[PDB]
DNA sequence: CGTTGCGGCAAAGTTATGGGTAAAGTCACACGTAGTCACCATAATGAAATAAGATCACTACTGGGCAGTACCAGACTCGAACTGATG
C-alpha cells in the first residue's frame, strides 16, 4: 500500500551501502527512476537490486 | 262443748297472649321520575424545542519531490587503411 518511489527511498535505499543511494534517498531519488531499465540489465546495480 | 281465729284445697276470678272472622277504615288511580354539573387522572397528539451534529470558510504549520544537469569511463561497431594468398 506504498507507492513504489516511497518503497525505494524509504526501504531500499538506505540498506544500500553506495553513497549516492543514500544521499538520493533524500532529495529525491530520480537518479534510480531515470533509469530504471539498469535495474533490469546484466550489471551491478541490476544485482544489488537482486541482492 | 261451744266459739274464734288460722290455714289447706280446689273451683272461680282476673290478666295476658296468640289465633280466626267480618267490617270499618285507608289510600292511589287520577301523564310523568330519573336527570345534571363537578371532579381530577391518563392517553395522545401536535407544536416548541433541543443539544448535539454537520459542513463552510479561513489561518497557520510543516513534509517534501520533479524536470533537469553532469561526469567517468566500458564496450560494441565500423571508416579507413595494411597486408598476405591467389588464379
Amino acid at each position: 500500500g506504498v507507492l513504489p518511489g516511497v518503497l525505494m527511498t524509504r526501504e531500499i535505499a538506505p540498506l544500500v551501502n553506495k553513497i549516492y543511494f543514500q544521499n538520493g534517498a533524500n532529495r529525491g531519488f530520480r537518479e534510480i527512476f531515470n533509469r530504471s531499465q539498469a535495474l533490469n540489465g546484466m550489471g551491478e546495480m541490476a544485482a544489488d537490486l537482486v541482492q
